[PDB]
């Protein structure tokens, strides 16, 4: 009933199909994460939910804001707490290596659609103490 | 040191106090010529209002840092219900991030976010924080 959500999932997981390594473990502990960024704040969104039907086994915040960098010049820098118009959301795994192949999977699906959706950017990041989600 | 009307300050103008104080006895870098956010600290947990209190300390204490706006966290293990995909529901726990140019610089704040938080009451004791790192860098706008 969500085409567009769905066949957004489809893409990834096609992608993500082509590899299979382990997503959860024993510890079930959230170390890991999939950093996502950039793009707008409706495809960011559109990404965050094809992300959730085509990987069961992670979990998302939702978008928020991201403050700004490092300004060039002489000055003024921003203030810690500024934000900017550019959102970003969260994945939350439980392995490293799927958190990698995540990664490359959202890499690989943008690059084929038009801006700004090709301009949403991804890290992966890990948590030295894992988060213990609620 | 200062003191407000009444003899009290807010609670963020303390916590910005006592993070200057604990990160004073650490002398690391907190900037790269690179100028890149390889690193930060993931702060949950306590409730909206001592993360609220915590987040607008930080951003008083250390100049060199940049913060994310308060959030909320999904849940773990057997989410709470929803029409929505497990994945995508929302716990009433609440977290911030605090990007950083240098990973030695995110420890010494995950430490001393720890030993702060532990001298309040509850919920603020409640805080939680962990290091993150970026493989790729953030790069924020
Ligand atoms: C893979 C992907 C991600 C986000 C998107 O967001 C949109 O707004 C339209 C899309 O085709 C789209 C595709």
């Amino acid at each position: 009933s969500n085409p567009k959500f769905e066949n957004i999932a489809e893409g990834l997981r096609a992608l993500l199909a082509r590899s299979h390594v382990e997503r959860t473990t024993d510890e079930g502990t959230w170390v890991a994460g999939v950093f996502v960024y950039g793009g707008s704040k409706t495809s960011l969104y559109n990404l965050r939910r094809g992300t959730a039907l085509a990987i069961p086994q992670c979990r998302l915040t939702p978008l928020s804001r991201l403050p700004f960098g490092m300004a060039p010049g002489p000055g003024p820098q921003p203030g810690p707490l500024r934000e900017s118009i550019v959102c970003y959301f969260m994945v939350f795994l439980q392995t490293h290596i799927f958190a990698e192949v995540l990664k490359d999977a959202i890499k690989d699906l943008v690059m084929t659609k038009p801006a700004p959706t090709c301009n949403i950017r991804v890290t992966v990041c890990s948590f030295d103490d894992g988060v213990d989600l609620p």
